[PDB]
């Protein structure tokens, strides 16, 4: 596939089912997420893969932490079968670290483009999928379970599957300085 | 080029020089920013493009916040000759709005990503880039310059044109679920 034509066209995929991306295809999306700017290469962030049975466990602590949140049943009930719309999520934490002519943001940044890069590495493979946040990025348990520490953030939950589904205008977000 | 290549050998090029992506190389460029991923589709961002004698009032800009900042005498000279090292320059502001589905960080971070995707779309045509900050992004007068709501963020300086000179192993960031 052509690199530019992958940008211009970039689309996100929510309706994803098996087969998931594996073995080489999975490390190729891993090793894109790795070569996201990273501001005096901190290499702030880890990955998670949650596939088959780790799906599972992933939904009993999204259930948790919605229930200890104080959400309603249904929010909790949406929580617990969250995972189940892919056959693979990778959960991508910023692992951060006391400044360094790098600001907190900048650290969470690089994290973030990670998601974007291997949600694209995705795609360049015949595959697809979709960055997801929601409330549960800030739980405690949520985090405790992807071991994240004081300064740690949960940037995003990419969910990967095969996808069974004019020219952009940047005009009105331009200005010529 | 091949889109899985790029992903996974994306570099940023400093030192770079004219001539800086002009025409449809330049609009696609925008294009591909505009495609980044958007909770909720609130295209939180706005491009400033940066290039010839525009780059005379950016180095003003800088130089006066380096000043104002209380910055050195080599450090207030890096702040003015910045823009003169490349070509063309585009500044990426996060304009955002309360959404309460989506956080501040979201919308930010949606912003940064557009950066990654315009430095990449640069190297997909043969170009080169580097994404910058510095303590500048925050600076008064340049957040002043940047039409920056007290809400809004500078994410990026990104530094852009025709680049000089002639696989990563993610196991230790990977963690199975
Ligand atoms: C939010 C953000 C801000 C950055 N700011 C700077 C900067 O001011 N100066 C710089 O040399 N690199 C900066 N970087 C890092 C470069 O874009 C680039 O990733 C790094 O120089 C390593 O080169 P590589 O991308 O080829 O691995 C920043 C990265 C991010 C994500
Ligand atoms: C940090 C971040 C978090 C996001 N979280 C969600 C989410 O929880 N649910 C959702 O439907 N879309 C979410 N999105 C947006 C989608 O990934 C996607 O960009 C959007 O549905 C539009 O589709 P497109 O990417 O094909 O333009 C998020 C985007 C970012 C940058």
């Amino acid at each position: 596939m052509d690199a530019l034509e992958l940008l211009i066209n970039r689309r996100s995929a929510s309706r994803l089912a098996e087969p998931a991306p594996t073995g080489e295809q999975l490390q190729n999306i891993l090793r894109a997420g790795m070569r996201a700017p990273d501001h005096k290469s901190m290499q702030p962030w880890h990955f998670f893969v949650i596939e088959g049975e780790g799906r599972e466990r992933f939904s009993a602590v999204l259930e948790q932490g919605a229930i200890a949140a104080g959400s309603d049943d249904k929010a909790i009930d949406k929580a617990r079968n969250a995972p189940f719309r892919a056959p693979l999520i990778i959960t991508v934490v910023a692992k951060c670290e006391e400044n360094h002519k790098v600001p907190r943001w900048e650290q969470e940044m690089s994290a973030g483009c990670a998601v974007m890069a291997m949600q694209m590495a995705a795609v360049a493979q015949g595959f697809g999928g979709i960055w997801r946040s929601g409330a549960l990025t800030e739980s405690p348990v949520v985090r405790e379970a992807f071991g994240c520490r004081e300064q740690d953030k949960i940037v995003g939950f990419l969910y990967l599957g095969t996808p069974q589904l004019n020219v952009p205008d940047p005009t009105p977000f331009v200005t010529y300085f």
